[PDB]
């Protein structure tokens, strides 16, 4: 899905991935809005290929909750064309809005997000740059998994398991979405917030979690909490996560 460059109007920085800046453009094929990764080292084939190489990986992928790869420009300037989120990351949009959001989008989003984690493990995807992993806003009613920011190791957001041994499952992905449905009902606050990334591991071996945020249904609290069982195979598949969340959504639109 190589893409002829003249059909992109590239525009300004809106953000940033792993191998550079993302900006916004115009791609004629008329007038799509679109997002566009650049890579600062892509001269280097080295580089290039890994920077292309989940966009070759996830070419075929379709999900309304998963940025969309729209096409690819493999000639210097390289370039990786996608959906643009109109209204940037999740997290900001949160804090900007959050007298604003009713609970029953906050789940709304968990949920959603649920169903594209569900739908990567079905295409036996593992996505394992952890540290680029982010939410886009694509309407006040969609929210999108990403791989760069708009406007290191996570060891906030890991499982134990990753954390001590670098292990890495399904398990371990579902470890951090809990965290970050915690996140999405505390209106875009980080977990462990001033606490030194060295003494998460202690507190969790402690028993010690994040609190259940204000406002937040029981319900969806207990759930976070099977996501953080010590034990990997004690945590809830996707599956059961998007049928758990639909349940609980549904509940708080009859409140
Ligand atoms: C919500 N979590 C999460 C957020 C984003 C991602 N990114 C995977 C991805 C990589 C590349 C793209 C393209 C198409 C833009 C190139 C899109 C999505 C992953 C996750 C995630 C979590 C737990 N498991 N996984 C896979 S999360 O951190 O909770």
């Amino acid at each position: 899905y190589e893409i002829q460059r003249e059909r992109i109007e590239l525009g300004r920085c809106i953000g940033e991935g792993q191998f550079g800046d993302v900006h916004q453009g115009i791609y004629m094929s008329p007038a799509l809005a679109v997002a566009i990764k650049t890579c600062k080292n892509c001269t280097s084939d080295s580089v290039r290929e890994k920077f292309l190489q989940e966009a070759l990986t996830m070419r075929q992928f379709d999900h309304p909750h998963i940025v969309k790869l729209i096409g690819v420009i493999t000639e210097n300037p390289v370039w990786i064309i996608m959906e643009l989120c109109t209204l940037g990351e999740l997290r900001s949009f949160l804090q900007v809005r959050k007298y604003s959001l009713d609970l029953a989008s906050l789940i709304l989003y968990a949920y959603q997000l649920s169903t594209a984690l569900a739908y990567l493990e079905s295409k036996r995807f593992v996505h394992r740059d952890i540290a680029a992993r982010n939410v886009l806003v694509s309407s006040n009613d969609c929210v999108k998994l990403g791989d760069f920011g708009l406007s290191k190791l996570p060891i906030k957001w890991m499982a134990p398991e990753s954390i001590n041994f670098r292990r890495f499952t399904s398990a371990s992905d579902v470890w951090m979405f809990g965290v970050c449905m915690w996140e999405i009902l505390m209106h875009g606050v980080k977990p462990f917030q001033g606490v030194k990334n060295n003494d998460v591991i202690g507190r969790i071996e402690n028993g010690e979690r994040l609190p259940m945020p204000p406002n937040c249904p029981p319900t969806l609290y207990s759930l976070m909490t099977k996501c953080w069982a010590y034990d990997p195979s004690r945590r809830p598949r996707f599956t059961e996560l998007k049928a758990q969340l639909s349940t609980i959504l549904e509940e708080e639109k009859a409140q």
